[PDB]
Parts: structure tokens; sequence; C-alpha cells
């Protein structure tokens, strides 16, 4: 028995002015 | 039996010129 | 039985001129 | 009272090659 | 009475191969 | 009776091979 | 008499995930 | 007489998460 | 009578998070 978990959180608030701005969530699982 | 969590967090408030910024979240789990 | 836990936080508040910031998060497991 | 002034300026000239070039131009002004 | 000046200026010539360059120019003024 | 200036200047000439260049000019006033 | 010979490669094999990925190939002779 | 030659190479094999890579190549001659 | 050879090379295998990865080849000749 195998089990993986994989979890990500991004919050923003209240901003201005966020130019060429990058959020990235990437995620991989091998067997 | 195996298990495998992964858990990343970006919170950001209250901001200003964050230009040309980045956030990263990366991950990897193998077996 | 294996268990493997890892956890990451970044918390931002009240800021300003956070110009080519890079926030980098990065999770490995193996087996 | 109150005056509040703001200038930018960008010149170029006899130019060749300017692949991925950014010219970024920011003003902000509060009361 | 409140006075507030703010000046920048960028010049470039004969230029070649200015290839990923970046030019920022950034201003905030506050009351 | 309050003045406040602030200047800024980046003059370039006769260049080549200017890669991965980043000019910055930053400027903030308060009161 | 001149010559003026350039050449350039760039190979990639077996890749995942090349992501905001760049090849940049740049060729200049002058006389 | 001149002779002027100029080689580049770049070879990856058996890759994974080459996340914002770059890869540059910049070449010149001149009389 | 004049000669000029330049060579470069960059080989890159089994890899992996090879993130934010830069590989520069910079050349040049003159007479």
């Amino acid at each position: 028995q195998l089990h993986q978990q994989q979890h990500q959180q991004q919050h923003q608030q209240h901003q201005q002015h966020q130019q060429q701005q990058q959020l990235h969530q990437h995620q991989q699982q091998l067997s």
C-alpha cells in the first residue's frame, strides 16, 4: 500500500501594481 | 506501507509594487 | 512502515517595492 | 497647498539587437 | 505648503546586443 | 514650508554585449 | 581574401517540464 | 588572407524540471 | 595570413530541478 498527498496554496489580498508577476505551482508523482 | 505528505503555502497582504515578482512552488515524490 | 512529512510557509504583510523578488519553495521525497 | 511633480525619460539611438528588451516607467502619487 | 519634485533619465547611444536588457524607472510620493 | 528634490541619471555610449543588463532607478518621498 | 564561418547547435532529448524555457542563437558578422 | 571560425554546442539528455531555463549562444566577428 | 578558431561546449545528463538555470556561450573576434 502507497499513499502520496501534495497540496499547494497561494493567497493574495489588498494588492496593487503586481505587474509582470508570475505564480507557478508545479507537482509530480512517480512509481 | 508508505505515506508521503507535502504541503506549501504563500500568503501575501496589503502589498504594492510587486513588479517582476516570482512565486515558485515545486514538488516531487518518487518510489 | 514509513511516514515522510514536509511543510513550507512564506507569509508577507504591509509590504512595498518588492521588485524583482523571488520566493522559491522546493520539495523532494525518495524511496 | 500641495504640489507634486514626477518626470521620467528613456531616450535610445543607433541601436541593434535589443531583443527581449523591457523599458518600464512606473509612477504613483498619494494623499 | 509642500513641494515634491522627482526626475529620472536613461539615455543610450551607438549600442548593439542589449539582449534581455531591463530599464526600470520607479517613483512614489506620499502624504 | 518643505521642498524635496530627487534627480537620477544613467547615460551609456558606444556599448556592445550589454546582455542580461539591469538599470534600476528607484525613488520615494514621505511626509 | 576573407573567410568567416559561424556554427551553433542546441540538442535536447528525453526532456519533461521545460516550462518558460528560452533557447537563443545569435550571430553577427561585419566588414 | 584572414580565416575566422566560431563553434558553439549545448547538448542536454534525460532532463526534468528545467523551469525558467535559459540557453544563450552569442557570436560576433569584425574587420 | 591570420587564423582564429573558437570552440565552446556545454554537455548535461541525468539532470533534475535545473530551475532558474543559465547557460551563456559568448564569443568575439576582431581585426
